[PDB]
């Protein structure tokens, strides 16, 4: 017996977005008088925004403005973001019986502008963005909301991503986690998970 649903994170899993993130964050951070090293980019990329801005020492009163700037600049950089190789092939081969979806911390506007053009998005049964529930990963609510919308129980779902936040979301939700090893997150790699996928097409081995 295998899964009825696969839910995916976007950043570091479907899209190779760390380079664009790096450029955009550096640009925002300059307006707060701060540099942004490669080390800092690697460290903060997989974090929830609230954690990352805390880690970077942003004044807590400025968080909402910082995030607005980030979203504004990022909307000019989608062409700097490509899918990981194998992702398009993966979505051609996954069984049509699956309920596929997305659970992301991206705002809806960003999700739409950045993703809506990819043909594989037509296969998504549900997309949950930051705008669709009052809680954010690693709270389980966004994952559980997605699964309720496709009528699949937590035991019959796999959440595929490459962050500790995603891992904690899944654990909290009682949903199995599938590690996208190709995202190369150092911390996510050390957690015990249900499945580890070296490359995207390895997901097909579940079916």
């Amino acid at each position: 017996m295998t899964y009825q649903a696969l839910m995916f994170d976007i950043d570091g899993t479907l899209t190779n977005s760390q380079p664009a993130y790096t450029t955009v964050m550096r640009e925002v951070l300059a307006t707060y008088g701060k540099p942004f090293s490669p080390a800092q980019a690697q460290k903060t990329f997989p974090m929830a925004a609230e954690q990352a801005m805390t880690e970077l020492g942003i004044a807590a009163s400025e968080f909402d403005h910082f995030q607005a700037q980030y979203e504004d600049v990022m909307a000019s950089h989608y062409d700097q973001i490509e899918l990981y190789p194998g992702i398009t092939s993966l979505f051609e081969q996954l069984p049509s019986e699956l309920r596929l979806g997305i659970v992301t911390s991206q705002r809806r506007n960003e999700l739409e502008s950045g993703m809506r053009s990819y043909p594989f998005m037509m296969r998504m049964a549900v997309t949950i963005s930051a705008d669709d529930t009052p809680k954010r990963k690693p709270d389980p609510l966004p994952l559980l909301t997605a699964l309720e919308k496709v009528n699949v129980a937590p035991q019959n779902a796999l959440f595929i991503g490459d962050s500790v936040s995603d891992e904690q979301t899944a654990q909290a939700a009682n949903v199995d986690f599938g590690l996208a090893v190709w995202g190369m997150d150092p911390n996510a790699d050390h957690q015990k998970v249900a499945h580890r996928f070296q490359k995207p097409l390895d997901i097909l081995e579940l079916f």
